[PDB]
């Protein structure tokens, strides 16, 4: 594991911090690019087993005001337990058919996604989404992301994906995968 290679370590823990925890932008990286850091992402749980749940923040310093609304539009994601149905349409829809250009657009993409429209009003406008909206910046502070990708355990460690397993991707995947589990476990 040797800290300084795979893993770094804060000079400082946050405390009160998500097991696991996975920064992100609808707006960095770009289409195959943003698709496979997906891939990674979800093979990180199909490994992380017993209690150990991932967590996963938009950040807006990538956007403007879409991206303030997108970070907004993500909190009604978690709310619903939509995450897995409007990822790839958002990401589809901000980067591929660049259709979404306000926060009207967003809502089109949870719609025609299954969820309603009052519900997602509902929930746009709810506290618990204000509640999220202001605790995904938060840990954005806490840990002062630099940029994304990023994954952090037990708010001690930041993954680091650039110093291992190079070529192939598999090969890379499960040793980002590997790594994430020990900390847990530790
Ligand atoms: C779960 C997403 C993890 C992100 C780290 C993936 C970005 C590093 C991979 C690109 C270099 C091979």
């Amino acid at each position: 594991y040797e800290d300084g290679k795979q893993y770094t370590t804060l000079e400082k823990p946050v405390a009160g911090a998500p097991q696991v925890l996975e920064f992100f932008s609808f707006f960095c990286p770009h289409a195959y690019q943003f698709e496979e850091v997906l891939h990674i992402s979800d093979n990180v749980k199909k490994k992380l087993p017993e209690g150990v749940k991932m967590t996963k923040y938009h950040v807006n310093f990538m956007g403007g005001d879409l991206g303030k609304d997108l970070t907004q539009a993500w909190a009604v994601a978690m709310a619903l337990g939509v995450e897995d149905k409007v990822t790839v349409p958002l990401f589809e829809g901000v980067q591929k058919t660049q259709t979404i250009r306000s926060a009207s657009d967003i809502r089109d993409v949870f719609i025609n996604a299954g969820i309603k429209g009052e519900e997602y009003d509902a929930a746009w406008n709810s506290f618990v989404v204000k509640s999220l909206v202001a605790q995904q910046e938060k840990a954005a502070a806490d840990v002062q992301l630099r940029g994304v990708p990023a994954m952090f355990v037990n708010g001690k460690y930041q993954l680091n994906p650039q110093g291992m397993d190079t070529s192939n991707m598999d090969v890379f995947v499960q040793q980002y995968a590997d790594t994430v589990k020990y900390l847990s476990e530790k």
